[PDB]
Protein backbone atom coordinates (compact mmCIF):
# COMPACT_ATOMS: atom_id res chain seq x y z
CA UNK A 1 0.00 0.00 0.00
CA UNK A 2 2.85 2.61 0.64
CA UNK A 3 6.56 1.07 1.46
CA UNK A 4 9.57 2.58 2.88
CA UNK A 5 9.86 3.54 -0.70
CA UNK A 6 7.06 5.58 -1.44
CA UNK A 7 7.13 7.38 2.18
CA UNK A 8 10.20 9.11 1.51
CA UNK A 9 9.27 10.58 -2.03
CA UNK A 10 5.84 11.97 0.04
CA UNK A 11 8.43 13.28 2.45
CA UNK A 12 9.90 15.01 -0.09
CA UNK A 13 6.22 16.34 -1.52
CA UNK A 14 5.62 17.83 1.45
CA UNK A 15 9.20 19.58 1.75
CA UNK A 16 9.15 21.17 -1.49
CA UNK A 17 5.10 21.74 -0.84
CA UNK A 18 6.18 23.60 2.36
CA UNK A 19 9.45 25.84 0.59
CA UNK A 20 6.86 27.07 -1.84
CA UNK A 21 4.33 28.01 0.23
CA UNK A 22 7.35 30.12 1.92
CA UNK A 23 8.81 31.26 -0.93
CA UNK A 24 5.74 32.41 -3.09
CA UNK A 25 3.57 35.00 -1.70
CA UNK A 26 0.73 34.35 -4.60
CA UNK A 27 0.14 30.62 -4.36
CA UNK A 28 -2.47 29.44 -7.11
CA UNK A 29 -4.91 28.93 -4.42
CA UNK A 30 -4.97 32.42 -3.25
CA UNK A 31 -4.97 33.26 -6.89
CA UNK A 32 -7.95 31.24 -7.88
CA UNK A 33 -10.49 33.06 -4.56
CA UNK A 34 -9.35 36.32 -6.18
CA UNK A 35 -10.10 35.00 -9.46
CA UNK A 36 -13.65 33.08 -8.54
CA UNK A 37 -14.99 35.60 -7.13
CA UNK A 38 -15.57 33.05 -3.84
CA UNK A 39 -14.94 36.57 -2.03
CA UNK A 40 -15.64 40.62 -1.07
CA UNK A 41 -12.67 41.21 0.77
CA UNK A 42 -10.43 39.41 -1.81
CA UNK A 43 -11.74 41.15 -5.34
CA UNK A 44 -9.53 42.94 -7.92
CA UNK A 45 -9.86 46.29 -9.23
CA UNK A 46 -10.21 45.93 -12.81
CA UNK A 47 -8.04 47.52 -15.77
CA UNK A 48 -9.53 47.09 -19.27
CA UNK A 49 -8.68 50.49 -20.54
CA UNK A 50 -6.74 53.58 -20.47
CA UNK A 51 -9.50 55.46 -18.44
CA UNK A 52 -9.30 52.62 -15.36
CA UNK A 53 -5.57 52.27 -15.97
CA UNK A 54 -5.53 55.52 -14.52
CA UNK A 55 -7.85 54.93 -11.65
CA UNK A 56 -6.48 51.83 -10.62
CA UNK A 57 -3.35 53.78 -9.31
CA UNK A 58 -5.32 54.53 -6.43
CA UNK A 59 3.74 56.42 -22.10
CA UNK A 60 1.56 53.20 -20.64
CA UNK A 61 3.13 50.47 -23.10
CA UNK A 62 6.16 51.38 -21.39
CA UNK A 63 5.16 51.74 -18.21
CA UNK A 64 3.77 48.44 -18.27
CA UNK A 65 6.06 46.31 -20.07
CA UNK A 66 9.18 47.68 -17.63
CA UNK A 67 6.50 47.01 -14.79
CA UNK A 68 6.20 42.79 -15.83
CA UNK A 69 10.54 43.56 -15.74
CA UNK A 70 10.55 44.65 -12.51
CA UNK A 71 7.84 42.18 -11.11
CA UNK A 72 10.14 39.24 -13.43
CA UNK A 73 13.44 40.22 -11.44
CA UNK A 74 11.67 40.43 -7.98
CA UNK A 75 10.36 36.40 -9.28
CA UNK A 76 13.40 35.75 -10.39
CA UNK A 77 14.69 36.14 -6.48
CA UNK A 78 11.50 33.93 -5.02
CA UNK A 79 12.54 31.35 -7.10
CA UNK A 80 16.10 31.31 -6.05
CA UNK A 81 14.77 31.05 -2.46
CA UNK A 82 13.29 28.23 -3.50
CA UNK A 83 15.62 26.30 -5.22
CA UNK A 84 18.32 26.73 -2.57
CA UNK A 85 15.47 24.33 -0.39
CA UNK A 86 15.41 22.13 -3.10
CA UNK A 87 17.21 18.71 -1.55
CA UNK A 88 21.12 18.36 -3.36
CA UNK A 89 21.06 21.88 -4.75
CA UNK A 90 23.01 23.49 -3.04
CA UNK A 91 25.56 20.91 -2.65
CA UNK A 92 26.26 21.30 -6.48
CA UNK A 93 29.01 23.13 -7.96
CA UNK A 94 28.42 26.85 -7.66
CA UNK A 95 28.87 27.38 -11.72
CA UNK A 96 26.46 24.86 -12.27
CA UNK A 97 23.66 26.28 -10.12
CA UNK A 98 24.11 29.65 -11.51
CA UNK A 99 23.47 27.76 -14.67
CA UNK A 100 20.51 25.70 -13.98
CA UNK A 101 19.04 28.91 -12.28
CA UNK A 102 19.66 31.37 -15.48
CA UNK A 103 17.65 28.61 -17.92
CA UNK A 104 15.28 27.67 -15.53
CA UNK A 105 13.92 30.91 -13.98
CA UNK A 106 12.03 31.40 -16.76
CA UNK A 107 10.54 28.86 -17.55
CA UNK A 108 9.31 28.84 -14.08
CA UNK A 109 8.29 32.46 -14.22
CA UNK A 110 5.55 31.35 -17.07
CA UNK A 111 4.57 28.10 -14.97
CA UNK A 112 3.19 29.75 -12.12
CA UNK A 113 2.32 33.21 -14.02
CA UNK A 114 -0.70 30.94 -15.47
CA UNK A 115 -2.07 30.27 -11.84
CA UNK A 116 -2.91 33.90 -12.07
CA UNK A 117 -4.29 34.14 -15.84
CA UNK A 118 -7.74 32.71 -16.92
CA UNK A 119 -8.35 33.72 -20.32
CA UNK A 120 -9.90 36.82 -19.71
CA UNK A 121 -6.64 38.48 -18.38
CA UNK A 122 -4.33 38.13 -15.02
CA UNK A 123 -4.28 39.50 -11.72
CA UNK A 124 -1.30 42.01 -10.57
CA UNK A 125 0.22 43.71 -7.64
CA UNK A 126 -0.44 40.53 -5.30
CA UNK A 127 -4.02 40.16 -6.71
CA UNK A 128 -4.99 43.47 -6.08
CA UNK A 129 -5.26 44.25 -9.36
CA UNK A 130 -6.77 42.30 -12.86
CA UNK A 131 -5.39 43.52 -16.15
CA UNK A 132 -7.51 42.16 -19.20
CA UNK A 133 -6.57 40.27 -21.82
CA UNK A 134 -7.55 43.05 -24.39
CA UNK A 135 -6.10 46.15 -22.81
CA UNK A 136 -3.08 44.33 -22.93
CA UNK A 137 -2.98 43.13 -26.66
CA UNK A 138 -4.20 46.59 -27.60
CA UNK A 139 -0.77 48.10 -25.92
CA UNK A 140 0.96 50.31 -29.01
CA UNK A 141 2.43 47.80 -31.95
CA UNK A 142 5.24 45.73 -30.24
CA UNK A 143 4.17 45.71 -26.37
CA UNK A 144 0.75 45.01 -27.97
CA UNK A 145 1.98 41.32 -28.10
CA UNK A 146 4.66 40.55 -25.61
CA UNK A 147 1.58 38.96 -23.16
CA UNK A 148 -0.24 37.07 -25.59
CA UNK A 149 1.95 34.10 -26.42
CA UNK A 150 1.56 33.62 -22.16
CA UNK A 151 -2.35 33.64 -22.31
CA UNK A 152 -1.79 30.95 -24.63
CA UNK A 153 0.30 28.39 -22.65
CA UNK A 154 -2.24 29.22 -19.50
CA UNK A 155 -5.61 27.96 -21.11
CA UNK A 156 -4.38 24.91 -22.10
CA UNK A 157 -1.93 24.50 -19.09
CA UNK A 158 -4.65 25.42 -16.40
CA UNK A 159 -6.90 22.67 -17.82
CA UNK A 160 -4.35 20.36 -16.25
CA UNK A 161 -6.12 21.33 -13.19
CA UNK A 162 -2.75 21.66 -11.03
CA UNK A 163 -2.57 22.67 -7.84
CA UNK A 164 0.59 24.10 -5.47
CA UNK A 165 1.56 20.51 -4.22
CA UNK A 166 1.76 19.55 -7.24
CA UNK A 167 3.46 22.78 -8.96
CA UNK A 168 6.03 22.81 -5.91
CA UNK A 169 7.24 19.71 -7.51
CA UNK A 170 7.11 20.37 -11.01
CA UNK A 171 8.94 23.48 -10.60
CA UNK A 172 11.50 21.75 -9.06
CA UNK A 173 11.90 19.30 -11.98
CA UNK A 174 12.50 21.91 -14.39
CA UNK A 175 15.31 23.59 -12.28
CA UNK A 176 17.46 20.10 -12.03
CA UNK A 177 17.55 19.94 -15.84
CA UNK A 178 20.97 18.29 -16.67
CA UNK A 179 20.26 18.60 -20.66
CA UNK A 180 21.47 22.18 -19.47
CA UNK A 181 24.07 24.00 -22.03
CA UNK A 182 27.12 23.60 -19.94
CA UNK A 183 26.66 22.09 -17.44
CA UNK A 184 30.02 21.05 -15.40
CA UNK A 185 28.29 17.90 -13.61
CA UNK A 186 25.40 16.24 -15.39
CA UNK A 187 25.13 13.29 -13.38
CA UNK A 188 24.70 14.82 -9.95
CA UNK A 189 22.19 17.40 -11.24
CA UNK A 190 20.36 13.70 -13.20
CA UNK A 191 20.64 12.10 -9.85
CA UNK A 192 18.37 15.02 -8.30
CA UNK A 193 15.65 15.02 -10.77
CA UNK A 194 15.25 10.91 -11.18
CA UNK A 195 14.46 11.85 -7.64
CA UNK A 196 11.91 14.64 -8.44
CA UNK A 197 10.22 12.88 -10.88
CA UNK A 198 9.53 9.59 -8.89
CA UNK A 199 8.08 12.63 -6.24
CA UNK A 200 6.08 14.16 -9.11
CA UNK A 201 4.77 11.16 -10.68
CA UNK A 202 3.61 9.98 -6.96
CA UNK A 203 1.98 13.01 -6.06
CA UNK A 204 0.12 13.46 -9.24
CA UNK A 205 -1.18 9.87 -8.93
CA UNK A 206 -2.15 10.33 -5.78
CA UNK A 207 -3.99 13.76 -6.11
CA UNK A 208 -5.38 13.15 -9.55
CA UNK A 209 -6.23 9.46 -9.45
CA UNK A 210 -8.89 10.39 -11.72
CA UNK A 211 -6.44 11.76 -14.02
CA UNK A 212 -4.41 9.17 -16.41
CA UNK A 213 -1.13 9.78 -17.83
CA UNK A 214 -1.40 13.49 -16.02
CA UNK A 215 2.70 12.94 -15.65
CA UNK A 216 3.28 12.61 -19.24
CA UNK A 217 0.77 15.37 -19.69
CA UNK A 218 2.56 17.98 -17.57
CA UNK A 219 5.80 16.49 -18.93
CA UNK A 220 4.70 17.30 -22.42
CA UNK A 221 4.07 20.76 -21.58
CA UNK A 222 7.62 22.03 -20.97
CA UNK A 223 7.98 22.36 -24.61
CA UNK A 224 5.37 24.96 -24.11
CA UNK A 225 7.65 26.49 -22.10
CA UNK A 226 10.84 26.19 -24.08
CA UNK A 227 8.98 28.09 -27.22
CA UNK A 228 7.23 30.82 -24.76
CA UNK A 229 10.81 31.45 -23.28
CA UNK A 230 12.81 31.65 -26.78
CA UNK A 231 9.70 34.30 -28.60
CA UNK A 232 9.63 36.34 -25.54
CA UNK A 233 13.83 37.01 -25.87
CA UNK A 234 13.17 37.74 -29.68
CA UNK A 235 10.22 39.88 -29.06
CA UNK A 236 12.69 41.29 -26.38
CA UNK A 237 15.44 42.19 -28.73
CA UNK A 238 13.38 43.43 -31.18
CA UNK A 239 12.35 45.71 -28.33
CA UNK A 240 15.34 47.29 -27.28
CA UNK A 241 16.47 48.39 -31.09
CA UNK A 242 13.12 50.49 -31.51
CA UNK A 243 12.87 51.35 -28.04
CA UNK A 244 16.79 52.65 -27.09
CA UNK A 245 15.62 54.79 -23.94
CA UNK A 246 14.25 51.50 -22.28
CA UNK A 247 16.23 50.36 -20.30
CA UNK A 248 16.38 46.11 -19.04
CA UNK A 249 17.42 45.47 -15.61
CA UNK A 250 20.87 43.77 -15.00
CA UNK A 251 20.19 40.68 -13.63
CA UNK A 252 17.61 39.72 -16.43
CA UNK A 253 20.11 41.20 -18.71
CA UNK A 254 22.31 37.97 -17.48
CA UNK A 255 19.54 35.65 -17.85
CA UNK A 256 19.42 36.37 -21.81
CA UNK A 257 22.69 36.30 -22.46
CA UNK A 258 23.96 33.23 -24.63
CA UNK A 259 20.24 31.81 -24.06
CA UNK B 1 -0.26 -7.45 -17.04
CA UNK B 2 -2.50 -5.29 -18.94
CA UNK B 3 -2.00 -7.61 -22.26
CA UNK B 4 -4.13 -5.11 -23.99
CA UNK B 5 -1.09 -2.89 -23.44
CA UNK B 6 1.54 -5.28 -24.44
CA UNK B 7 -0.54 -6.23 -27.39
CA UNK B 8 -0.83 -2.61 -28.76
CA UNK B 9 3.54 -2.68 -28.30
CA UNK B 10 4.46 -6.37 -30.23
CA UNK B 11 1.29 -4.74 -33.04
CA UNK B 12 3.59 -1.34 -33.30
CA UNK B 13 7.02 -2.70 -33.20
CA UNK B 14 5.74 -5.28 -36.08
CA UNK B 15 4.61 -2.79 -37.74
CA UNK B 16 7.83 -0.58 -37.47
CA UNK B 17 9.30 -3.26 -38.97
CA UNK B 18 7.44 -4.10 -41.99
CA UNK B 19 7.37 -0.05 -42.70
CA UNK B 20 11.00 0.68 -41.36
CA UNK B 21 13.70 -0.86 -44.09
CA UNK B 22 16.75 -0.06 -41.75
CA UNK B 23 16.31 -0.66 -37.69
CA UNK B 24 18.41 0.90 -34.94
CA UNK B 25 19.16 -2.94 -34.17
CA UNK B 26 20.27 -3.39 -37.73
CA UNK B 27 22.05 0.26 -37.94
CA UNK B 28 23.47 -0.46 -34.60
CA UNK B 29 25.52 -3.37 -35.97
CA UNK B 30 27.09 -1.81 -38.75
CA UNK B 31 27.92 1.54 -37.10
CA UNK B 32 29.75 -1.41 -34.73
CA UNK B 33 30.93 -4.53 -36.12
CA UNK B 34 30.13 -5.75 -44.93
CA UNK B 35 31.35 -2.23 -43.88
CA UNK B 36 29.79 0.51 -45.36
CA UNK B 37 31.73 3.41 -47.91
CA UNK B 38 33.44 5.92 -45.63
CA UNK B 39 32.96 9.86 -47.00
CA UNK B 40 35.39 11.71 -44.38
CA UNK B 41 36.25 14.64 -47.58
CA UNK B 42 35.72 15.69 -51.11
CA UNK B 43 37.71 12.85 -52.81
CA UNK B 44 35.91 10.08 -51.03
CA UNK B 45 32.44 11.78 -51.48
CA UNK B 46 33.75 11.57 -55.61
CA UNK B 47 34.41 7.89 -55.59
CA UNK B 48 31.52 7.58 -52.90
CA UNK B 49 29.10 8.24 -55.82
CA UNK B 50 30.01 5.90 -58.45
CA UNK B 51 30.52 3.09 -55.55
CA UNK B 52 27.57 3.30 -53.51
CA UNK B 53 26.08 4.63 -56.32
CA UNK B 54 23.54 6.61 -54.23
CA UNK B 55 22.90 8.40 -57.62
CA UNK B 56 18.95 8.39 -57.04
CA UNK B 57 19.15 11.82 -55.78
CA UNK B 58 22.13 12.95 -57.89
CA UNK B 59 21.51 12.08 -61.65
CA UNK B 60 19.74 15.14 -61.57
CA UNK B 61 21.30 17.01 -64.81
CA UNK B 62 28.37 22.28 -55.86
CA UNK B 63 29.20 19.60 -53.21
CA UNK B 64 27.14 21.16 -50.55
CA UNK B 65 23.93 21.78 -52.61
CA UNK B 66 23.86 17.83 -53.97
CA UNK B 67 24.56 16.70 -50.17
CA UNK B 68 21.57 19.00 -48.84
CA UNK B 69 19.59 17.78 -52.08
CA UNK B 70 19.89 14.44 -51.30
CA UNK B 71 19.18 14.22 -47.45
CA UNK B 72 15.89 15.99 -49.00
CA UNK B 73 15.25 13.21 -51.06
CA UNK B 74 15.79 10.96 -48.69
CA UNK B 75 13.46 12.90 -46.52
CA UNK B 76 10.44 12.57 -48.50
CA UNK B 77 11.46 8.92 -48.91
CA UNK B 78 10.72 8.95 -45.25
CA UNK B 79 7.60 10.46 -45.00
CA UNK B 80 6.14 7.60 -46.93
CA UNK B 81 7.55 5.53 -44.36
CA UNK B 82 5.89 7.04 -41.93
CA UNK B 83 2.43 7.84 -43.51
CA UNK B 84 2.38 3.81 -43.52
CA UNK B 85 3.36 3.56 -40.15
CA UNK B 86 1.14 5.64 -38.96
CA UNK B 87 -1.72 3.77 -40.30
CA UNK B 88 -0.91 0.99 -38.55
CA UNK B 89 -1.81 2.87 -34.78
CA UNK B 90 -4.56 1.73 -33.81
CA UNK B 91 -7.47 4.60 -34.84
CA UNK B 92 -5.79 6.59 -36.53
CA UNK B 93 -7.20 5.71 -39.77
CA UNK B 94 -10.60 6.08 -38.09
CA UNK B 95 -9.80 9.88 -37.67
CA UNK B 96 -11.31 12.73 -39.74
CA UNK B 97 -9.22 12.71 -42.58
CA UNK B 98 -7.77 16.36 -42.20
CA UNK B 99 -6.86 15.54 -38.75
CA UNK B 100 -4.89 12.30 -40.50
CA UNK B 101 -3.24 14.38 -42.72
CA UNK B 102 -2.68 17.40 -40.11
CA UNK B 103 -0.68 15.04 -37.75
CA UNK B 104 1.32 13.89 -40.49
CA UNK B 105 2.02 16.93 -41.57
CA UNK B 106 3.54 18.01 -38.21
CA UNK B 107 4.84 15.11 -36.97
CA UNK B 108 7.24 13.91 -39.65
CA UNK B 109 10.08 16.33 -39.39
CA UNK B 110 9.91 14.91 -35.47
CA UNK B 111 10.01 11.63 -36.14
CA UNK B 112 12.70 11.94 -39.03
CA UNK B 113 15.08 13.37 -36.63
CA UNK B 114 14.44 10.65 -33.89
CA UNK B 115 14.81 7.72 -36.14
CA UNK B 116 18.37 9.95 -38.04
CA UNK B 117 19.27 9.39 -33.96
CA UNK B 118 18.75 5.62 -34.81
CA UNK B 119 21.44 5.60 -37.88
CA UNK B 120 24.18 8.06 -36.23
CA UNK B 121 26.80 7.79 -33.37
CA UNK B 122 29.46 10.82 -32.23
CA UNK B 123 30.99 10.48 -35.45
CA UNK B 124 29.22 9.97 -37.95
CA UNK B 125 25.77 9.25 -39.99
CA UNK B 126 25.23 6.10 -41.64
CA UNK B 127 23.24 6.53 -45.55
CA UNK B 128 21.69 5.14 -48.56
CA UNK B 129 20.05 1.79 -46.27
CA UNK B 130 23.54 1.94 -44.59
CA UNK B 131 25.75 1.57 -47.75
CA UNK B 132 27.46 4.74 -46.13
CA UNK B 133 28.67 6.65 -43.45
CA UNK B 134 29.44 9.86 -44.00
CA UNK B 135 31.66 11.37 -41.34
CA UNK B 136 30.73 14.16 -38.53
CA UNK B 137 33.32 16.49 -39.78
CA UNK B 138 32.90 16.49 -43.50
CA UNK B 139 29.83 17.80 -42.69
CA UNK B 140 30.91 20.94 -40.60
CA UNK B 141 33.46 20.96 -43.81
CA UNK B 142 31.09 22.55 -45.66
CA UNK B 143 31.17 26.05 -46.36
CA UNK B 144 27.86 28.68 -46.49
CA UNK B 145 24.99 27.81 -44.00
CA UNK B 146 25.30 24.08 -45.21
CA UNK B 147 28.12 23.60 -42.54
CA UNK B 148 25.55 23.73 -39.73
CA UNK B 149 22.58 21.57 -41.25
CA UNK B 150 23.13 18.77 -39.44
CA UNK B 151 24.99 19.30 -36.64
CA UNK B 152 22.38 20.44 -34.46
CA UNK B 153 21.17 16.37 -35.03
CA UNK B 154 24.34 14.82 -33.79
CA UNK B 155 24.09 16.70 -30.42
CA UNK B 156 20.57 15.73 -30.60
CA UNK B 157 21.27 12.12 -31.41
CA UNK B 158 24.06 11.87 -28.50
CA UNK B 159 21.73 13.15 -25.76
CA UNK B 160 19.34 10.94 -26.93
CA UNK B 161 21.28 7.55 -27.71
CA UNK B 162 22.12 7.56 -24.42
CA UNK B 163 18.59 6.91 -23.27
CA UNK B 164 19.63 3.36 -25.24
CA UNK B 165 16.55 2.82 -26.32
CA UNK B 166 15.41 -0.13 -29.10
CA UNK B 167 13.20 -0.58 -31.70
CA UNK B 168 10.10 -1.70 -29.76
CA UNK B 169 10.61 1.27 -27.58
CA UNK B 170 11.03 3.46 -30.50
CA UNK B 171 8.14 2.15 -31.92
CA UNK B 172 5.96 2.96 -29.34
CA UNK B 173 7.71 6.40 -28.92
CA UNK B 174 6.81 7.56 -32.43
CA UNK B 175 3.31 6.57 -32.06
CA UNK B 176 2.83 9.13 -28.96
CA UNK B 177 4.28 11.85 -31.25
CA UNK B 178 2.41 11.37 -33.98
CA UNK B 179 -0.73 11.82 -32.20
CA UNK B 180 -0.15 14.86 -30.53
CA UNK B 181 -3.24 16.87 -29.34
CA UNK B 182 -1.54 20.27 -29.89
CA UNK B 183 -1.17 20.21 -33.72
CA UNK B 184 -2.71 23.67 -34.70
CA UNK B 185 -5.56 23.31 -36.74
CA UNK B 186 -6.97 20.03 -35.67
CA UNK B 187 -10.60 19.59 -35.70
CA UNK B 188 -11.19 16.91 -33.22
CA UNK B 189 -8.74 16.71 -30.67
CA UNK B 190 -10.28 14.45 -28.30
CA UNK B 191 -9.90 11.01 -30.27
CA UNK B 192 -6.24 12.21 -31.21
CA UNK B 193 -5.84 12.17 -27.07
CA UNK B 194 -7.39 9.58 -26.52
CA UNK B 195 -5.54 7.38 -28.40
CA UNK B 196 -2.20 9.20 -27.21
CA UNK B 197 -2.73 8.34 -23.90
CA UNK B 198 -3.61 4.76 -24.89
CA UNK B 199 -0.14 5.14 -26.54
CA UNK B 200 1.52 6.58 -23.46
CA UNK B 201 0.44 3.75 -21.12
CA UNK B 202 2.13 1.34 -23.91
CA UNK B 203 5.24 3.15 -23.78
CA UNK B 204 5.20 3.17 -19.85
CA UNK B 205 4.92 -0.51 -19.56
CA UNK B 206 7.16 -1.09 -22.55
CA UNK B 207 10.08 0.97 -20.50
CA UNK B 208 9.41 -0.68 -17.44
CA UNK B 209 9.82 -4.42 -18.52
CA UNK B 210 12.30 -3.40 -20.61
CA UNK B 211 14.61 -1.49 -18.60
CA UNK B 212 13.98 -2.06 -15.39
CA UNK B 213 17.17 -1.30 -14.49
CA UNK B 214 16.26 2.52 -15.73
CA UNK B 215 14.63 4.69 -13.08
CA UNK B 216 12.32 6.94 -14.47
CA UNK B 217 13.28 6.33 -18.56
CA UNK B 218 9.69 7.19 -19.35
CA UNK B 219 9.62 10.76 -17.67
CA UNK B 220 13.20 11.57 -19.69
CA UNK B 221 12.34 10.06 -23.17
CA UNK B 222 9.35 12.55 -22.74
CA UNK B 223 11.63 15.24 -21.90
CA UNK B 224 13.33 15.16 -25.31
CA UNK B 225 10.28 16.20 -26.60
CA UNK B 226 11.55 19.34 -26.16
CA UNK B 227 14.61 19.34 -27.54
CA UNK B 228 12.85 17.61 -30.78
CA UNK B 229 10.54 20.57 -31.27
CA UNK B 230 13.66 23.30 -30.59
CA UNK B 231 15.82 21.09 -33.42
CA UNK B 232 12.51 21.27 -36.17
CA UNK B 233 11.69 24.80 -35.96
CA UNK B 234 15.54 25.81 -36.04
CA UNK B 235 15.61 23.19 -38.69
CA UNK B 236 12.88 24.85 -40.56
CA UNK B 237 15.08 28.14 -40.38
CA UNK B 238 17.64 26.77 -42.34
CA UNK B 239 15.62 25.91 -44.91
CA UNK B 240 14.44 29.42 -45.16
CA UNK B 241 17.80 31.28 -45.03
CA UNK B 242 19.01 28.20 -47.71
CA UNK B 243 16.15 30.01 -49.75
CA UNK B 244 18.81 32.41 -50.95
CA UNK B 245 20.89 30.16 -53.38
CA UNK B 246 19.08 28.89 -56.37
CA UNK B 247 15.83 27.35 -57.31
CA UNK B 248 14.61 16.29 -66.10
CA UNK B 249 14.41 19.98 -64.51
CA UNK B 250 13.76 21.56 -61.65
CA UNK B 251 10.85 22.96 -62.44
CA UNK B 252 8.49 20.00 -61.49
CA UNK B 253 11.82 18.86 -59.13
CA UNK B 254 11.00 21.99 -57.12
CA UNK B 255 7.37 20.80 -57.13
CA UNK B 256 7.96 17.13 -55.83
CA UNK B 257 9.59 18.77 -52.44
O1 LIG C 1 10.12 37.76 -18.80
C1 LIG C 1 10.48 38.88 -18.37
O2 LIG C 1 11.61 39.12 -17.90
C2 LIG C 1 9.50 40.08 -18.40
C3 LIG C 1 7.98 39.85 -18.60
C4 LIG C 1 7.23 40.10 -19.69
N1 LIG C 1 5.95 39.77 -19.48
C5 LIG C 1 5.81 39.30 -18.24
C6 LIG C 1 4.66 38.83 -17.54
C7 LIG C 1 4.83 38.38 -16.19
C8 LIG C 1 6.12 38.41 -15.58
O3 LIG C 1 6.26 37.97 -14.29
C9 LIG C 1 7.27 38.88 -16.29
C10 LIG C 1 7.11 39.34 -17.64
O1 LIG D 1 0.82 30.41 -8.22
C1 LIG D 1 1.99 30.29 -8.61
O2 LIG D 1 2.39 29.36 -9.37
C2 LIG D 1 2.99 31.37 -8.10
C3 LIG D 1 3.08 32.79 -8.75
C4 LIG D 1 2.89 33.14 -10.03
N1 LIG D 1 3.05 34.45 -10.21
C5 LIG D 1 3.35 35.01 -9.04
C6 LIG D 1 3.61 36.38 -8.70
C7 LIG D 1 3.92 36.68 -7.33
C8 LIG D 1 3.95 35.64 -6.35
O3 LIG D 1 4.24 35.97 -5.06
C9 LIG D 1 3.69 34.28 -6.70
C10 LIG D 1 3.38 33.96 -8.06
Amino acid sequence: QLNPESADLRALAKHLYDSYIKSFPLTKAKARAILTGKTTDKSPFVIYDMNSLMMGEDEVAIRIFQGCQFRSVEAVQEITEYAKSIPGFVNLDLNDQVTLLKYGVHEIIYTMLASLMNKDGVLISEGQGFMTREFLKSLRKPFGDFMEPKFEFAVKFNALELDDSDLAIFIAVIILSGDRPGLLNVKPIEDIQDNLLQALELQLKLNHPESSQLFAKLLQKMTDLRQIVTEHVQLLQVIKKTETDMSLHPLLQEIYKDL
